[PDB]
Formats: C-alpha cells, sequence, structure tokens
RNA sequence: AGGAGUGGAGCCUGCGGCUUAAUUUGACUCAACACGGGAAACCUCACCCGGCCCGGACACGGACAGGAUUGACAGAUUGAUA
C-alpha cells in the first residue's frame, strides 16, 4: 500500500545491487556524475565533513540529477548491501549513484516510481 | 682349437682425484663406470651469485568506502623497459 521514499528506497537500492549500477563511495560516484552514467544520488546525512557533503551537492545539481538526503549512513551501509555478515561489519556509505536508471533492467518495480513521482514535485 | 681383439698412440666419452662461487648426484665385483634412455649454450637444473612473484586454499578476529591494485618520469638496477 503506502510505499514512502525511506521504505521504497531499499527496494530500489537493492534492486540495482542485483543489477550492478549502485556505484558506492565519493569516488566512482564522482566518476559516474562527471561520465553521466547516474540516474540517482543517495547522499547520507550525519555527515561531518561539511566539503564532501557540499561538493557532492554541485555534482549532483550541475548534473541536473535528483538527490536523496537520507540520515544514518550506517543504514545506507546496510540497504547497498556493504554490511554483508549476516547483519555485522556495516561501513557507513553517505553517497551512492544508481547507475543505468533509477532501476535496473532487471526488473521495473514500482517502488522505483514513487521515486520520481516524488521527485517531480 | 682358433678368429677379432684391447691393455700400448691420439682423440671421444663415463668414473675417481684435484680444482672451484659452484664444478648438482644416484649407482662401486660379476649384479657401478657411451648407465639413469644422462648428446647440459638458455630451458632442462637439481649446484653457485644476484633479483622479482605468491600461484600463503579456508576459518576466526582487525582495518575498510576507501581494504587494497597497477603504474608513465627522474633516481636506482650496486644486470633489465623489475
Amino acid at each position: 500500500g503506502v510505499m514512502d521514499v525511506n521504505t521504497a528506497l531499499q527496494e530500489v537500492l537493492k534492486t540495482a545491487l542485483i543489477h550492478d549500477g549502485l556505484a558506492r563511495g565519493i569516488r566512482e560516484a564522482a566518476k559516474a556524475l562527471d561520465k553521466r552514467q547516474a540516474h540517482l544520488c543517495v547522499l547520507a546525512s550525519n555527515c561531518d565533513e561539511p566539503m564532501y557533503v557540499k561538493l557532492v551537492e554541485a555534482l549532483c545539481a550541475e548534473h541536473q540529477i535528483n538527490l536523496i538526503k537520507v540520515d544514518d549512513n550506517k543504514k545506507l551501509g546496510e540497504w547497498v548491501g556493504l554490511c554483508k555478515i549476516d547483519r555485522e561489519g556495516k561501513p557507513r556509505k553517505v553517497v551512492g549513484c544508481s547507475c543505468v536508471v533509477v532501476k535496473d533492467y532487471g526488473k521495473e518495480s514500482q517502488a522505483k516510481d514513487v521515486i520520481e513521482e516524488y521527485f517531480k514535485c
């Protein structure tokens, strides 16, 4: 029923992870942005380094790509598969670019659609 | 009974000794010594002098979105576009 951003993001990030995409970390996410292979950016909050977040806003703005501002980067690490080991490990991933469409070539779920619906307004 | 011999010469080969950084070593009566199919330039390769590589699965902990991987130049190689 309800598919708010904070629950469709997990679905879209996972579904991308099965089908490549998901450029994790500031490096290679900046590469996806400059190379213009990106379709969605997920910047995490509570990032101490101001230059980090400011530069990723700059990249997204100039490249005209949507930007999601989630909190608790560790949760982003869970979502993008950085955790592994059941539910242990958990490195922070405070930025991620969803290459080859917001969704992936495997499936086109409506959870992808809610993202663009929320971004249109 | 004899034939061809060889042991003598020079050379080719295997063995010991000597030598050497190293002259890798197995096998000393028949039943070791042109034997290991052993005619070694490299390779072979075991030996000697130098120098790269991990091709140290996997399990458990650290570190980690930057763990870690290549690398052009000049030095340097106390040999090399290592």
